[PDB]
Formats: C-alpha cells, sequence, structure tokens
C-alpha cells in the first residue's frame, strides 16, 4: 500500500487491538477504488491459525445489508413491491393487528416494535406463525424505529417468496455470484472449514448457533477480499452488468425514514457528509419522519452498518462521493464505538 494508508491504518489499528484484546483482525481500505488488506493475530488460538485475507468472519448483522440488497433486486426484477402488505406473501398472518404493516415497515424497523430477537423456542415454520401471529405491537406502523432481527429477517424471508428460491439459493444466484462474492456462506461448507475463524467470547472459542431467520439477519460468513469487493459494489452500483442487482444496490441506500443525523435504508444506515464523528442500549425506541418519497442514493454520505454474534464483532463504512471505503472484521465482540472511532480516523485522514 501507499504508505500513507500503511501508516494511518496501522497507528490505529494496532492500539485497537491492544486496548480491545483482540485475537484477530482483517481490515481492507478501499481508496480511490482500489483495496489494501491488513491483517493480525489469530484465526484459532488453539490451533495457532494466523488471520489471513481468506479467514472467514462471521459478518453478524452486516448481514442486513445483504438481505437489504437481494431485497432491492427482488422489487427491481417486479417480484415485491415495498408497498405491499405483509399479508401478500404470508395470507396465514391473520391476525388484526397486521392490517397496515407493510413489507417497507418490516425491512426498516418501523412495524410498531417488533422484537430484537426471535425467541429461541422457536424453530419451525409453524412456530414463527404462532410467534408473528401472537406479537402485539407497541405502536401504530410507521411512527417508530426499533432495530430488530424479527423485523428485517421476516422481510428476508418473504422477499424472495415470488422466486420459489430459498433464501439462501436466492442469495447465492443473485447476489454472491454476480457480484464474484466466491468466498462468502450463509452455511460454511465442510471444504472452507479450514479457514472459518473461531470467534471469543470471554476467552471461549465459539460460533454462531442455529436460529430462526438467522441466515436473513445475520448468518453471513465472508473474507477481508469479499467485503472489500462488496464495498466497492455498494460504492459504484453502475459498474454492476446484472440491471435488477444494479437497481436493488441504489434501492438499498435510499433514504426511507429519518431520526435524528440518521437516515434508515435496506438494511444500510446512512449519514450526511461530512459526519460528525461523534453524532455517529439493549433496547432504543426512537420516533421517525417518513421521507416521502425516499430520497435516492445520496452519494456524500457515510453509509454504514455495524454488526456482531458472541464471537465476532464487524463494520463497514463507505463514502460513495470520495470512492473511500473500509472494512473491519475481528473475532471479537468489541464495542460500538471503538469501531466507529477507528474507521473514521482512517477515512478522514485518507479523504
Ligand atoms: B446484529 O446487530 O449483529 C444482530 N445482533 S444479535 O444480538 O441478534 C447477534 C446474535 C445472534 C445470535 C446469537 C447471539 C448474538
Amino acid at each position: 500500500a501507499p504508505q500513507q494508508i500503511n501508516d494511518i491504518v496501522h497507528r490505529t489499528i494496532t492500539p485497537l487491538i491492544e486496548q480491545q484484546k483482540i485475537p484477530g483482525m482483517a481490515v481492507a481500505v478501499i481508496y480511490q477504488g482500489k483495496p489494501y488488506y491488513f491483517t493480525w493475530g489469530y484465526a484459532d488460538i488453539a490451533k495457532k491459525q494466523p488471520v489471513t485475507q481468506q479467514t472467514l468472519f462471521e459478518l453478524g448483522s452486516v448481514s442486513k445489508t445483504f438481505t437489504g440488497v437481494l431485497g432491492g433486486d427482488a422489487i427491481a426484477r417486479g417480484e415485491i413491491k415495498l408497498s405491499d402488505p405483509t399479508t401478500k406473501y404470508w395470507p396465514e398472518l391473520t391476525a388484526k393487528q397486521w392490517n397496515g404493516i407493510t413489507l417497507l415497515h418490516l425491512a426498516t424497523y418501523t412495524a410498531g416494535g417488533l422484537p430484537l430477537q426471535v425467541p429461541d423456542e422457536v424453530k419451525s415454520s409453524s412456530d414463527l406463525l404462532r410467534f408473528y401471529q401472537n406479537w402485539q405491537p407497541a405502536w401504530a406502523p410507521g411512527t417508530q424505529r426499533l432495530y430488530a432481527n424479527s423485523s428485517i429477517g421476516l422481510f428476508g424471508a418473504l422477499a424472495v417468496k415470488p422466486s420459489g428460491l430459498s433464501f439462501e439459493q436466492a442469495m447465492q444466484t443473485r447476489v454472491f455470484q454476480p457480484l464474484k462474492l466466491n468466498h462468502t456462506w450463509i452455511n460454511v461448507p465442510p471444504a472452507e472449514e479450514k479457514n472459518y475463524a473461531w470467534g471469543y467470547r470471554e476467552g471461549k472459542a465459539v460460533h454462531v448457533s442455529p436460529g430462526a431467520l438467522d441466515a436473513e439477519a445475520y448468518g453471513v460468513k465472508s473474507t477481508i477480499e469479499d467485503m472489500a469487493r462488496w464495498v466497492q459494489s455498494n460504492l459504484k452500483p453502475l459498474d454492476i452488468n446484472e440491471k435488477t442487482l444494479q437497481q436493488g444496490i441504489q434501492l438499498a441506500q435510499s433514504r426511507y425514514w429519518q431520526t435524528g443525523d440518521m437516515y434508515q435504508g435496506l438494511g444500510w444506515e446512512m449519514l450526511d457528509w461530512p459526519v460528525n464523528p461523534d453524532s455517529i442500549i439493549a433496547l432504543a425506541a426512537r420516533p421517525v419522519k417518513a421521507i416521502t418519497p425516499p430520497t435516492p442514493a445520496v452519494r456524500a454520505s457515510w453509509v454504514h452498518k455495524t454488526g456482531a454474534t458472541g464471537g465476532f464483532g464487524s463494520y463497514v463504512a463507505f463514502i460513495p462521493e470520495k470512492e473511500l471505503g473500509i472494512v473491519m472484521l475481528a473475532n471479537k465482540n468489541y464495542p460500538n464505538p471503538a469501531r466507529v472511532d477507528a474507521a473514521w480516523q482512517i477515512l478522514n485522514a485518507l479523504q
């Protein structure tokens, strides 16, 4: 890498790793549309396996950006509309509270207080139906945002129904394959296990366990190379050959709702650039203002998403107007503010 990129990355990340006691980390900086990679530490402490550019990390809720884009691609295909009632795709959802809750509300956490987590007791298609049927909204649709796996996770499951494909098959054929994300997985194949980092929670090696709507809400695993390619794709959707996918990326970066200084996309979240860095809790209910109609992807934005599982902490941020972006993948779930601080320190320096 150019020495400026080398220096700011190492001077920012080395101390982060020390302060947070992160066992292993991979970073990619996208600078004028070219990726530069950095790795530190261990993918597997016990077996002494280093982090490499081929190490798989759990992305946690960064997966929601993939779900949002897949949904966007389904809209572009004409298979679904965000204005469609949820019941159009799940007619068994007959309980009255569902009247007026649209796919947009699911995708953007504005359905009226769907909970952060699907309970562990929920397994089957039947258990899930019962869960959503029994759920009692706190609020009317489109009035408050409550970040939730059970909201965007259901969006992802319903969005692929017209396609006939499983969520995983749809993601592979419509997003991963076209973008050449050939080391990105919802389920890690046995051939790739050698590269699957362990996560670390309280010193114990852990991987994410199966749960309802996991693939849709928090279940993607990826390498630093594929994630840099994901960032490139989202920075410059017009270079993408598949028409509906190019459209879907654009739809995911549209601004649907505003709370404070932040705008909610499909998966992605955005603020106006330049952003006050300090401007960038188990449950956080916030009133939203509808953006009527949604603002198409704004190039002068800080576009980002944090992700976690029990054992992993991920962050992605990019600024389209500067052709600049960063991916930080770690096998410890360390505090969000520390991720954002480090990302801003690096991008601000390069911008
Ligand atoms: B996202 O913001 O990374 C989702 N957060 S989560 O708490 O649901 C991640 C998770 C999932 C399964 C088990 C533990 C933690």
